[PDB]
């Protein structure tokens, strides 16, 4: 048989991706919006700890928490969005794990920042970094390049 079909991952806390995700879901055909949880904290507190600062994983720290999902096999999509913050260049590490798990994905990728206080133009070079090995076509922020993520 044959669907391109499209899947939307965004990482963030209740509110933050959450409105930038859901219109993206409802734009596109056959499209779809999954969690992306992390690794860590738990027991640790009354609850998680594993980004209680920006520039954790980045300086001083470099091993980074893994992430969390359900049996999603992205092999079964042609289409892979993926969401995230930004202010100091790259203060985050979630998508690190799972672009190493997509290594034979059939598709395309798109990364959208919901960002950019003062870390614009860095943030796309230092992507492609962090990338370098999946077939991207497009970095921009909020949903007005999705025109030709799926086109």
């Amino acid at each position: 048989g044959m669907a391109k079909k499209t899947l939307i991952l965004y990482y963030s806390w209740s509110g933050e991706t959450k409105k930038m995700a859901e219109k993206i879901n409802s734009e596109i055909k056959d499209s779809e919006l999954k969690e992306v949880k992390v690794s860590e904290g738990t027991f640790d507190a009354d609850m998680y700890k594993t980004s209680d600062i920006a520039l954790d994983q980045i300086q001083g720290n470099k091993d980074f928490p893994e992430i969390q999902l359900d049996n999603i096999d992205y092999n079964n999509y042609d289409l892979i969005l993926i969401g995230s913050p930004v202010w100091s260049g790259y203060p985050a590490t979630p998508i690190k794990t799972l672009l190493d798990q997509m290594k034979n994905y059939r598709g395309e990728v798109a990364s959208f920042f919901t960002s950019a206080g003062t870390n614009h133009k860095a943030y796309v070079s230092h992507f492609n970094e962090w990338a370098d090995g999946l077939n991207v076509i497009g970095v921009a922020r909020d949903d007005s390049e999705v025109d030709k993520w799926s086109k």
